This record gives C-alpha cells, sequence and structure tokens, in this order.
C-alpha cells in the first residue's frame, strides 16, 4: 500500500505498553515489500522510529528491522541480486539500506533498552548468521558489544 500507512502503525506502536506486536511486525513487512522501489522512505522511517521510540520499545524496533532486512534479502536472492552490488530501488538495495542503520540501532537499544532485552537482540544475530544476512565481521562486532554490555 504506502508509507503513510506505514509511518501511522509505527504511531500507534509508539503508544503501545511494549512495542512488541507479531501482527504490526507482518502488516510493516507487507507494505515494505509492496513498495520496494520507496525503500530507502521504509528504512529512514524504521531508523526515526528506534531512535524516537520509549527505552522499552527498541527491541520491538528491532524486530521490526529484522522482518524487514531478511525479507529484501528473500526477495534480493529470488531476483539473483547480490548484496554487494546491490540495485538501489529494488530488494538488494533495501537489504542495503537495512543494513546500514542496523549497528546504530543495536548500539542505540544497548544504551536503553532494559538489561532483559539484551540476550534478545543475540537471539536476533543467531538468526542472521543462519539466514546469512549479515557478513560474519559484522555479526563478530555486534555480539561483542552486547556480550560488554550485559556486564558480569
Amino acid at each position: 500500500s504506502g508509507i503513510a500507512e506505514f509511518d501511522g502503525i509505527l504511531d500507534s506502536l509508539e503508544h503501545s505498553k511494549t512495542g512488541i506486536s507479531g501482527s504490526k511486525i507482518l502488516k510493516l513487512t507487507n507494505l515494505s515489500m509492496e513498495n520496494v522501489s520507496e525503500n530507502a522512505q521504509f528504512v529512514a522511517s524504521v531508523y526515526k522510529y528506534a531512535k524516537r521510540a520509549p527505552v522499552t520499545h527498541k527491541l520491538g524496533a528491532l524486530y521490526i528491522l529484522d522482518s524487514i532486512v531478511r525479507s529484501f534479502q528473500d526477495g534480493a536472492k529470488k531476483n539473483n541480486e547480490s548484496f554487494e552490488n546491490p540495485v538501489d530501488a529494488s530488494f538488494s538495495g533495501g537489504w542495503c539500506k537495512a543494513a546500514e542503520i542496523t549497528d546504530s540501532l543495536v548500539a542505540d537499544a544497548i544504551q536503553h533498552a532494559p538489561s532483559a532485552h539484551l540476550p534478545k537482540i543475540l537471539k536476533l544475530c543467531d538468526i542472521w548468521e543462519k539466514a546469512s544476512t549479515f557478513p560474519p565481521e559484522k555479526l563478530e562486532s555486534l555480539r561483542s558489544k552486547l556480550k560488554d554490555a550485559m556486564a558480569l
């Protein structure tokens, strides 16, 4: 459908108690896959939501990022598109842009999220490793930062 609907769902999630919604994650993912030429708008809207969201909501924003990045990656494989040489207006472009904001969103969640949410981000690294979503060097950096943040 569109970016206006996507931003409207993010607005509703911002006002929710937990920021975690399986139904909203699926709706947001469909809107981004139905509008791939506008992937810069959808990726930028997730970045803006994650950064402004309450501290309790950073994990839910990472679940949105997770679903969207893996869906662009699936689309790219289907269309024989490379992550190393992405088509900006197509699935590989979206996969590349979502990768570009991942470090910032994980770092922001490390700084603000309740400590209980931090092992849940380690679980995303495992999902990404299994799906080969991000290069191992990126995943090692994220894992190291999360392990450091979990204190002891």
